[PDB]
């Protein structure tokens, strides 16, 4: 299975995402309590990269899901057959997209069948402390032929144009209709 | 700017302080005369919500600051670089206002505004309070740069109808009591 | 495992290190109590060679890295794959070295043929006119964190002093940090 | 050169110094009357800070020395050669140290090559209303090749963890074997 271990690594490499808050018409909103995001199908989802320092043009940033419970880790994560019968870049199979960027790739692992999207790091803009990658899920949390409720993580990790490793960090992820009443309830109960 | 007026509206909701005096130890104290809370840097600034009936569960209670002169009233409240440098895991380092002790505190950013706020459920209590801490002086140079600022308080619903206001002065400073019984001479 | 031991030999051989103090833009600083230099990537790192009487001409200044943990300290200290990777300012030094010496076009440097262990060396000179000390500029060229490197393992670079045939003269060390922000990071190690 | 003005600033920041008295076996007296400070070579010479509220944690406490006199003003006060010959954590050529403290810095100013020596300031433990610096003098006013009989200030600053300025106050200094002698001699003129 691929490791989840966080590593700031050289860069001083971390996750941030925006402090959305919870109404009803947020489409996406993070928990910091349950390192945790809550999105809607096929919507925008901003993950933030936070370096201390910037990396070389040429590094790499990929994004990864895997299932967080034991007994399902060797499981590769894919869509469900009815969203895979639904782009012209991402193959219909891949949970995750991003959107906006031309340069995407996409991944089949030829060894362990997982899925991975990874794009070209690019610094903050002008007035930016953060660089902004807009992921989307492109099945739902509940979706019975794939994910079917079981939780899953999201490994972001840093690498650079040859592929070595810089940094990693993670989060788990809801894909689900009211993500900011899906939020408020989970914090709720904890 | 956001509202600032004041509404008990159909909850009867008002903000209550303790009355704590002016002692040499007080770590904060709030002034009637003024409508002013004197609190130190990141400490625990209690703050009462009343209510004549009780709000539905699912009842949410957000601060705000808000620079009090009308000449700044549209810069957003923020703290200074160098505090912003200086994180309780859960609060973005921007922002003024935290809420300690309250695992279900939300933070929001306005996309459109810009503004700070926190928020957490309201639960009923013989007073609700909330433990409000400020993160940044009055003082302090590339922040409020001592520009009086207003906390302002809203009871909303679990959908952001908004259902009652108020709000109260405040002042991040050293030693509140003395603070408090200085502005009040004058 | 190449020794550590300190030994101020024949010549009264120390290392000395500026008083730099802990502000937040220092690019390098050194800590007595905990006899440890912080310093930045690829950044000048100055070190003192105080001497008691005068080597000879041809001592040589050699400098090696070692892991500080036991279980590490027969690994041999190198960069990581992401920095060993070629640029254009390597110049005279081998791309994974993670010591080099900046300003010396007589620098030298060693693969050991049967250790593995990488070093740097450089003539030994005599203070200038009015100086009491020899100082050299290293640069570490490989962050405390990297991955795939030292991986957040702490490091001694081992000094010593050499005659022209290679034999041990003096010997000192000191551990070394490579981060972002020294100033802080001793200030707040100290603590 | 370094400002000397005395600044009490924002936390109301002044100097204290135990009422030690003149009497032949104290170690470091100090003078009201003169504002200044007589005491032994490299023996302990206790400093208060004074504060009306506590400043943040993370600030500083820097000592440093000028010469009193405006002819010298912008010569370094450093130790003479004898006694900068090599201690613990002290650089050899800083007058001033400071003794019982592991988080002691001390700083050679890469533009006015000053010397300093600097701690984290500590709030009075719970009871007590200062808090105390033991401070060493490590060469006697009279030590040819270094202060040469010449009068010194010693200039205590406060500051933030960003080097800004806090506070700052000063006092004379006079090193000597004998400074309730010392003192009570020159307070008599
Ligand atoms: C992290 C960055 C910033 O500095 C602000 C907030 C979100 N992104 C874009 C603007
Ligand atoms: C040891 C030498 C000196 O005599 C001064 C201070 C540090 N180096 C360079 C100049
Ligand atoms: C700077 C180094 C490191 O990266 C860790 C923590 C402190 N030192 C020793 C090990
Ligand atoms: C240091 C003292 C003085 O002030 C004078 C000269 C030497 N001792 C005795 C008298
Ligand atoms: C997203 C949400 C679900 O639908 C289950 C897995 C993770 N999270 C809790 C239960
Ligand atoms: C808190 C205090 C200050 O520092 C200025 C703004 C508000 N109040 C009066 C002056
Ligand atoms: C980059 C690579 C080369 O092409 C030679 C010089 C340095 N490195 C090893 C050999
Ligand atoms: C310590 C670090 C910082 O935070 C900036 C100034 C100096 N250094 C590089 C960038
Ligand atoms: C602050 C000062 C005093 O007044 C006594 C207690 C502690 N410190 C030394 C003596
Ligand atoms: C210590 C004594 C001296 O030797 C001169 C300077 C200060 N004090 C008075 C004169
Ligand atoms: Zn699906
Ligand atoms: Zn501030
Ligand atoms: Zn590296
Ligand atoms: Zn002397």
């Amino acid at each position: 299975v691929p490791s989840q271990k966080t590593y700031q690594g050289s860069y001083g490499f971390r996750l941030g995402f925006l402090h959305s808050g919870t109404a009803k018409s947020v489409t996406c909103t993070y928990s910091p309590a349950l390192n945790k995001m809550f999105c809607q199908l096929a919507k925008t989802c901003p993950v933030q990269l936070w370096v201390d320092s910037t990396p070389p043009p040429g590094t790499r940033v990929r994004a990864m899901a895997i299932y967080k419970q034991s007994q399902h880790m060797t499981e590769v994560v894919r869509r469900c057959p009815h969203h895979e019968r639904c782009d012209g870049l991402a193959p219909p199979q891949h949970l995750i997209r991003v959107e906006g960027n031309l340069r995407v790739e996409y991944l089949d692992d030829r060894n362990t069948f997982r899925h991975s999207v990874v794009v070209p790091y690019e610094p903050p803009e002008v007035g930016s402390d953060c660089t902004t990658i807009h992921y989307n899920y492109m099945c739902n949390s509940s979706c019975m032929g794939g994910m079917n409720r079981r939780p899953i993580l999201t490994i972001i990790t840093l690498e650079d144009s040859s592929g070595n490793l810089l940094g990693r960090n993670s989060f788990e992820v809801c894909v689900c209709a009211c993500p900011g009443r899906d939020r408020r309830t989970e914090e709720e109960n904890l």
